[PDB]
């Protein structure tokens, strides 16, 4: 009923690394995704209890976020930019997952996502 606490965002027990592909990732693909103008719902963890969607967390046990995936990349969580992509990709599942396919969320999601799949194309080398 309540709202889970939000993913983990800083570990100071792993290993941390800067690379052009994570750099390109905060920098590029997280700053242009964020400016989108279908961004706003998929900028911070769903708050089900202010949108009243008591079963949220019900249904989605691997929640994320953009505000999330920020933090991750700017505390150097990730080691690999594949552990990024996959958060994007877990934060669009959720969405399909949850809502009613036509919805406009669906529709909002799919636009970032076909926009963060144009970036991913474009990673830089190694
Ligand atoms: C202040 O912003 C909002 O009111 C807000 C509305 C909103 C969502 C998220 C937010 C952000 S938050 C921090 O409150 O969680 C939202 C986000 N995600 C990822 C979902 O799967 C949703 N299913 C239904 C809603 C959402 C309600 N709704 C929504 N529903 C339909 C839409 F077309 C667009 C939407 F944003």
């Amino acid at each position: 009923n309540a709202n889970p606490p939000p993913p983990e965002t800083s570990n100071p027990n792993k290993p941390k690394r800067q690379t052009n592909q994570l750099q390109y990732l905060l920098r590029v693909v997280l700053k242009t995704l964020w400016k989108h103008q279908f961004a706003w719902p998929f900028q911070q963890p769903v708050d089900a209890v202010k949108l009243n969607l008591p079963d949220y967390y019900k249904i989605i046990k691997t929640p994320m976020d953009m505000g999330t995936i920020k933090k991750r990349l700017e505390n150097n969580y990730y080691w690999n930019a594949q552990e990024c992509i996959q958060d994007f990709n877990t934060m669009f599942t959720n969405c399909y997952i949850y809502n009613k396919p036509g919805d406009d969320i669906v529709l909002m999601a799919e636009a970032l996502e076909k926009l963060f799949l144009q970036k991913i194309n474009e990673l830089p080398t190694e």
